[PDB]
RNA sequence: AUUUUACCAAUUAAGAAGAAUAUUAUAAUAAUGGGUGUCUUAUAUUUUAAAUAAAUAUUUAAAUUCCGUGUAGUAAAUUUAUUAU
């Protein structure tokens, strides 16, 4: 398995890509990782001020 | 009458489009694989899968550990955005 072997298969690097990944990723791993922008740590959640 | 010894020296101003829709970086608005001298026929032209990836991250702490390979929303669609004869 390429991921197990730690093979750097990237389209801009060698023109290859692993077949077990998803073609479209809505938000990258960094976007998923950043939790302060996802949870209610300090950010306000309802911008409407009635 | 006859006849001028042997050897030794040096590179510089360039005659005429015989040099530009040029070379490199730079545009954050396009994009189904560009192919001209091409020019029916689609049983014969199908590439999809939750993972670090043509998507790429503002600090020195603590901390697992026999050389600590290491830092968080900054604004919630907010303007750092892969641009372009």
């Amino acid at each position: 398995t390429p991921m197990m072997l730690n093979i750097q298969n990237m389209m801009w690097w060698n023109g290859k890509r692993n077949l077990y990944r998803a073609t479209y990723r809505e938000k990258t791993w960094y976007e998923i990782s950043r939790t302060g922008a996802f949870t209610k740590g300090r950010r306000p959640v309802m911008r409407q001020k009635y």
